[PDB]
């Protein structure tokens, strides 16, 4: 089992915005994301602008302050760290990509569904059908659905 967060209630803020997508979209796309996790858990997230953020949002590029720099377009597409203090918990963003809120380039919500399930303390699945899996593909955002694999994971780790 990796590292949880000790509390149900998690702030996050989003740090900076991809110039890729209008501000809302972001907005749209994390906050969503994050609801695909509470969903199926006792958590709660708060979008706040300052203070004792939790999960902090980032876009960035290459080497970008972390021991885990990017790589340009393609490859890799984020990073998360696992719940802890500072940098734990923070969500990262290739600003090398092209994020979306659809199919063409990278799409922002799929990603930050994986993303937020490592900042939750979440590691691969190696089930294909799981959003936990460690390979993008789209796939309909609007019957997306966390798997079994996925809801198994995060209930053992939260109740
Ligand atoms: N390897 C690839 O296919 C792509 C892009 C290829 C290219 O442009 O170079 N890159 C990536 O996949 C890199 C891997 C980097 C590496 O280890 O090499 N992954 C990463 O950057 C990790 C981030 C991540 C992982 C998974 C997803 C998605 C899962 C689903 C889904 C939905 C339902 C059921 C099952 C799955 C929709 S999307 C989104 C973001
Ligand atoms: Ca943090
Ligand atoms: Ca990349
Ligand atoms: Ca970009
Ligand atoms: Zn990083
Ligand atoms: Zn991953």
């Amino acid at each position: 089992m990796g590292p949880v967060w000790r509390k149900h209630y998690i702030t996050y803020r989003i740090n900076n915005y991809t110039p890729d997508m209008n501000r809302e979209d972001v907005d749209y796309a994390i906050r969503k994301a994050f609801q695909v996790w509470s969903n199926v858990t006792p958590l709660k997230f708060s979008k706040i602008n300052t203070g004792m953020a939790d999960i902090l949002v980032v876009f960035a590029r290459g080497a970008h302050g972390d021991d885990h720099a990017f790589d340009g377009k393609g490859g890799i597409l984020a990073h998360a760290f696992g719940p802890g203090s500072g940098i734990g918990g923070d969500a990262h963003f290739d600003e090398d990509e092209f994020w979306t809120t659809h199919s063409g380039g990278t799409n922002l919500f799929l990603t930050a569904v994986h993303e937020i399930g490592h900042s939750l303390g979440l590691g691969h699945s190696s089930d294909p059908k799981a959003v936990m899996f460690p390979t993008y593909k789209y796939v309909d955002i609007n019957t997306f659905r966390l798997s079994a694999d996925d809801i198994r994971g995060i209930q053992s780790l939260y109740g």
